[PDB]
């Protein structure tokens, strides 16, 4: 196995008894529909059937025979009709499905049925699902919907297909090709998403090329887009808010002027004559010099509802991307509470800072109760160790969405809040920053193909554990063996934690390397803004440690529900693995573990690197029930991130040391070399990503 | 088919009679030795004659049994010894091997014999090809053996994993995750260049990054040297002429300051602790901003012979690499004896760079006294990046076969790289290929064909264009006759049409600086005048062309007086040539009877007319080739006669603009003028990620 299949991987089911009951319970598959998405779900069951059960399942019109699974909708299928399901369809609308074991004149039946093809598309992938995790199909009474109405992935590609924090090979989108070529890989692609219900991509870089919107470029995503209709997905481009400028057309881009109000108006005329199902547009304005309404001295409501007039018409909608840094969003977006379209959509990253390993919730998700909101996640590895690292990202997002937040009441998770029932909003969603590329396992590292797999199941039902999305994801990608299954998945689960650990455990953030992101620079101070270095986040001195954002300092807690405010402002209650987000306290403060805090800081970073070697201890222990080509690279991959935590950790404990001026206690073993050895490494050690500039440098001191 | 497997597929022959009487030759497997290189030829035999021959067929060392291939060298196999080959054999020398259908104690066999395991390995993989390209075993009687020593392959890899002049994917070499993760790729890449016997790679940019001579690097290194060495394929690597001051050791880097001849020293005792049958080293020196021993008031050999001082011990060679057509000459003509004997000048085709039609480098009929090696170019940098269809075969037999005069008759430049011209001690030709991770390796899939042939004539440069594509196009696609002999003769004229649509009749470097995918033949004002196009072709109202006769640069003197005198004399120069050296009247005659303009334009326009052939010669072939890469490729061909038309009008258009005449009638006029090309020339994606042009968002 080279990954290429992913979490599709359609080989027969190796339980001899479960193989033989599918196998009489499948003997036929009947899809009376040929539209090109029942067309599409029809191939896949064809393939996936055919694969799992050892023999040749074909889609085929005829009448019905004993044993079929029998798919379609009350419309494209009379025998789906002539069961007469009802409201039982009703509860399902656009996108859900019902798969059930029942008769049809006497015949034994699974169905697949739905209101819409789509839903029959992502019924037909959970059945493959069921049979690939080897769950039973007698008694199979099921029904599903998604909870969450727009399910994207993100892209951050640039069109010279380099992938901005991209650790995964070149943007999958071969622009001198296109439109012309039409690779399978543009539908495997779709087929990956649509097997999790993602029905929207953004396919371009945040940091955005107005070139997309050419009639050049614009032709070549629309044969993506044609490529990706079939399986329920729409296209999206992120756009550059000066493209009437960067055209020529416009000598501004203010968003109050009539010739740029309608330059856009006709532009999205133009997007949709070459796609006339267009999802809409993915803006980032005014952050890091990219271009926006505060460039013209206009508000972001300014500016989202003047693309948003210009979608409108169409039924596009705009994500629009949202002294103390931790303060800004919420300062920013609060006052425009309400002043936004209804087909713009605040796409909020899950805390406030920038995808750290730990951050508190985004307290615009408790703030904001008169505008559409949807949450945005990383799945590439921008701070989570590039493609070398193991870091199952299920648990940080499902931390996130089971938070209460408190907004209105208990049950105010970041869950229920993205679902609208908080707040009672229109547009909802999640997002997801995958940033794969043309390696042939997609995601570079495989693990990283596990955080996609949550991300997708989470953005069906928020609800849905870390637990649950590996269970699959493993039984899908490796093994249904019980006695791999279960050590593999707590490897999983532990990982997020071993990479808070051994790099910024207690509250600590942001201690990268700046802007590359890869390795520990604690000591990062003297950059353009504060804002940019280490030092400004953790504060640390002879004294203490931490920032302090109660009423006594930046009073960030008040920007929170109260009862937030309180548990957090209160050392009584804050969580100790958010404590120096908020609180600024002395080494000798005592801890939980009856460990002072330098002595806690240290545990926690010796345990990261600890955490790693018990993971490598694991994966050894599976080389049975993993093929030896991917066994293989998981273990090297493991040797390299152990390696490089143990950087993480010499240089962290270490220079929080000259810092507090302590011992490292005697029982941990001692760094053999001292703070400017790794100041050294850190300036020379390999920065493995094509994209970001450190990766050229030749510094050897 | 993705591709991955290049050309070996080792599918079932496909016509029944002949598979089988290849089962009933080959029946079993015999290997005697066991070691890694005959481990890596058995490990080849076994997947390939089972895969070919449709059933399994496993490496023994076993009492012989009738039908058997039988492989080894007289020193570890007995059976091989026994047959007492002699002179036969040795003569064959170091990497030759012979392929003989013959009898072991009354056994039938087919033998591959060799001197060396490397040998072995070689007509191990001939031995697949025959079969793979349909040749009967029966009577089999075949010898061979490389005619250059150094048949190597260049990569031009940034460590960042970025490709200069890269057109199909990133950089193989996985630096984050190496040593520890020696993946299978490294494995197949090395099984790819030794199936055509290469036996060296350079596997960083000659732009040199001094981290390669590192620790942490030459760990990672070293590792995929581990995995090339079992293939024959020495590793090496370009340096940074710099490197001591890079490092922080020495305050220069000047070859006679002892200070520098030490850390070079030092450097190379390190490298061979990892790697101790390193090759060497890849210089490009004083060019493009690459530091120099010029930037130290040194000449090349002073450079050279420093670091071959350093490698010498260790067996190690240094490839130095060599009006503007007359630089190389002049620079390295007075240095014709000076360079040590592990100094091995590496030397382009041409004179200019690589562009589609250059006059042979005259640096090759010259230098009498040094070493030299070719270097060619596979990676598509003026021929289309990985949209355009260019079988590069028939470029480099073209080269391979120019009479040069030299020593008079004879001194073709193959003779002369093989070292039947001058008396010489190292020879060789380097391909630069620049591969990267797509799944199919290069991109367009027949680029995979010029790596083919780049790495066939290296062994023997005598091999033609059209036999390697017959070879290659049976390996990689069908044995079908009725789809080799179109779909040969489509590679065969994809050169020439890429010539034509670009720059015919002697004209050069017409592409867009710097980026080089499309056309920009009105270039000037750049910071060197030799940067620009119209530099070149000097084009005006009254003609074009470029005089480098005793009349002008006289650049023809820097070639032996039978070539001066041919391509000085407009009764015998070639015309595929002729504006390299001739500053020729519009109206000016050629030998098809159309003055000069109007052959200009009938060559533009015939390249078009080529491309659009070329489209219609592969919709005939789909029965004979898997839907995925049938696709594929006639994608492709549209974007490439998307492509050609723009070159052609773009050209045209400019020239006419110079010249003013009319385009003749009989030709399709141009869909817009020439401001809408430059237009275009500004805003067309440019298809690669390495030259910042591919980011450019000019739109007007
Ligand atoms: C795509 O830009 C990224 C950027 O690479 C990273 O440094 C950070 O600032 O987040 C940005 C974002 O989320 O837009
Ligand atoms: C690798 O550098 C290349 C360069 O990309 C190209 O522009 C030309 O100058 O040739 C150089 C060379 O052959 O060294
Ligand atoms: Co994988
Ligand atoms: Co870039
Ligand atoms: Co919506
Ligand atoms: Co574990
Ligand atoms: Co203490
Ligand atoms: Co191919
Ligand atoms: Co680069
Ligand atoms: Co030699
Ligand atoms: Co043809
Ligand atoms: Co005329």
């Amino acid at each position: 196995e080279d990954g290429y299949d992913m979490w599709l991987r359609y080989q027969p089911i190796a339980d001899q008894t479960l193989l033989k009951t599918y196998q009489k319970q499948i003997r036929h598959l009947h899809v009376a529909g040929d539209s090109p998405t029942i067309n599409a779900a029809a191939a896949e069951l064809q393939r996936g059937l055919s694969g799992l059960l050892n023999k040749p399942i074909v889609a085929r019109d005829e009448k019905l025979k004993d044993y079929s699974l029998v798919i379609g909708t009350p419309d494209n299928s009379p025998l789906i009709a002539s069961l007469n399901l009802g409201e039982r369809l009703q509860a399902l609308g656009a996108e859900g499905y019902l798969l059930e074991q029942t008769r049809i004149n006497k015949r034994h039946v699974v169905i697949v049925a739905a209101n819409s093809d789509v839903g029959v598309l992502y019924g037909s992938f959970h059945l493959l699902r069921l049979i690939q995790t080897q769950h039973a199909l007698e008694k199979l009474s099921l029904s599903s919907a998604p909870r969450l109405q727009h399910r994207v992935v993100n892209h951050w590609d640039n069109l010279n297909r380099v992938v901005e924090r991209g650790y995964a090979g070149l943007s999958l989108w071969d622009w001198g090709s296109l439109p012309n070529y039409l690779a399978p890989r543009y539908t495997d692609y779709a087929r990956i998403n649509a097997s999790l219900g993602i029905n929207g991509t953004v396919i371009n870089n945040v940091n955005a090329d107005p070139r997309v919107l050419s009639d050049q470029f614009l032709q070549k995503i629309a044969a993506l887009a044609d490529a990706f209709r079939p399986y329920g997905i729409k296209m999206y481009l992120s756009i550059n808010f000066n493209s009437p400028r960067a055209f020529g057309d416009v000598d501004t881009a203010d968003p109050l002027d009539p010739r740029v109000q309608q330059w856009w108006k006709t532009r999205a005329q133009k997007i949709y004559s070459y796609i006339p199902d267009f999802g809409g547009f993915l803006v980032k304005a005014d952050s890091a010099g990219q271009p926006g309404p505060q460039g013209y001295g206009r508000d972001h409501a300014e500016g989202a509802n003047m693309l948003a007039a210009a979608l409108k018409p169409f039924g596009g909608v705009v994500f629009w991307r949202a002294e103390d840094r931790f303060r800004g969003a919420y300062d920013e977006f609060m006052p425009l509470d309400g002043k936004f379209a209804d087909n713009v959509i605040l796409q909020i990253k899950n805390g406030p800072i920038d995808f750290q390993p730990r951050e508190p919730f985004s307290a615009l998700f408790a703030g904001m109760s008169r505008t559409n909101m949807m949450m945005e996640f990383q799945i590439t590895q921008e701070y989570f160790g590039f493609a070398t690292h193991l870091a199952y990202q299920g648990p940080l997002f499902e931390e996130s969405l089971k938070t209460e937040t408190h907004a209105r009441g208990e049950g105010s998770t970041i869950g229920n809040i993205l679902e609208g029932k908080v707040f009672k909003t229109r547009h909802t969603g999640m997002a997801g920053v995958i940033n794969p590329g043309t390696d042939r396992n997609w995601t570079g590292h495989p693990f990283v193909q596990s955080s996609w797999y949550a991300f997708g199941r989470m953005a069906w039902d928020h609800q849905i554990s870390a637990a649950t999305a590996a269970d699959e994801w493993l039984r899908m990608t490796f093994s249904n063996q019980p006695a791999f299954i279960e050590p593999v998945k707590q490897m999983m689960l532990v990982s997020r934690e071993a990479g808070v650990n051994y790099r910024s455990p207690l509250g600590l953030t942001h201690l990268y390397s700046q802007g590359d992101h890869y390795g520990p620079a604690p000591w990062t101070d003297d950059l353009p803004r504060a804002d940019w270095t280490a030092v400004y986040y953790h504060r640390a001195s002879k004294t203490g440690i931490g920032f302090n954002r109660t009423k006594t300092g930046s009073n960030a807690l008040a920007q929170y529900p109260e009862p937030i405010a309180k548990a957090w402002g209160d050392l009584n209650s804050v969580p100790e693995d958010l404590i120096l987000w908020f609180h600024h306290l002395s080494w000798d403060h005592r801890m939980q573990s009856g460990r002072n805090l330098w002595q806690e800081l240290v545990h926690k970073y010796y345990q990261g690197v600890e955490q790693v070697r018990a993971m490598q201890r694991t994966w050894d222990q599976q080389e049975a029930y993993v093929d030896a080509a991917r066994f293989a690279q998981v273990k090297a991959l493991l040797q390299v991130q152990e390696r490089e935590a143990v950087r993480w950790r010499n240089s962290c404990v270490l220079y929080f040391q000259s810092v507090a001026g302590r011992p490292i206690p005697a029982n941990y073993e001692q760094p053999e070399h001292d703070l400017e050895y790794y100041k050294m490494l850190a300036r020379t050690t390999y920065v493995p990503e094509p994209w970001h500039p450190a990766s050229s440098s030749r510094v050897l001191k």
